[PDB]
């Protein structure tokens, strides 16, 4: 069976409240943005899945990350579903940010809110744009 | 080796009284069920209230996240919880009597003691709450 799948999300922070996102390229050449993050483990708290999912891609040390959002997307394409979890934190350690996943994400890049880019991963998208269930604003 | 956590849906279903609906399990537990491929949480909401109890809900709120690892089964849910009222609750029926003993309302200040684990956990606010039970 195809059953909906939990992911996480992390936006995280440096110390001049930028977040980082990482720059997807598609087959069709299409670039769009996405967060930190990915499955959530058996066994594992939101809270020690963000921790761990940052560390593994940008080798940055977040900390006490904070509940923010739920949405619930289906990715049509790719006849998958899945119900995101994300979160927020501040990195310890924003200079030692390094592209940990190369042939995963072309580059990771730090966007003011006021400034970030269009073409955002879907989930993200919707939390910007606040079509999803959210607890606590970006800010 | 692989074991994804799930998807689980629980609905708070209160009648005029302000009761919720609970039913032994097989624990008190509310209705509910997995969230199935393509649906809102809303959707699914609807749909189990309806194929569990014979109640019809509208509009369900959601209102909290719960993160459950049951160790013995070696199952990880995640719970999505909503409320509603239900708008014809004298057509009460139990459905599906393989999957839930009976249900029965009860006053939120007189719970049974022994609640399915998703459901004491919102109870007892070991959650992420979204909006207040009441």
């Amino acid at each position: 069976i195809n059953h909906p799948r939990i992911g996480i999300g992390i936006l995280i922070f440096n110390n001049r409240n930028e977040i980082l996102l990482g720059k997807r390229i598609s087959s069709h050449g299409e670039s769009s943005y996405a967060p930190a993050g990915g499955h959530l483990e058996f066994g594992e708290t939101f809270e020690e899945c963000a921790i761990r999912e940052v560390l593994e891609e940008t080798n940055l040390i977040i900390e006490n990350p904070q509940f923010i959002a739920v949405t619930n997307d289906i990715f049509e394409k790719e006849q998958k579903h899945y119900v995101s979890i994300f979160l927020k934190a501040h990195c310890l350690n924003e200079h030692e940010l390094q592209n940990l996943e190369p042939h995963k994400v072309e580059n990771w890049q730090w966007f003011a809110l006021d400034n970030l880019p269009s073409n955002l991963f879907l989930p993200l998208k919707r939390l910007i744009e606040k079509k999803c269930y959210l607890y606590k604003e970006i800010i």
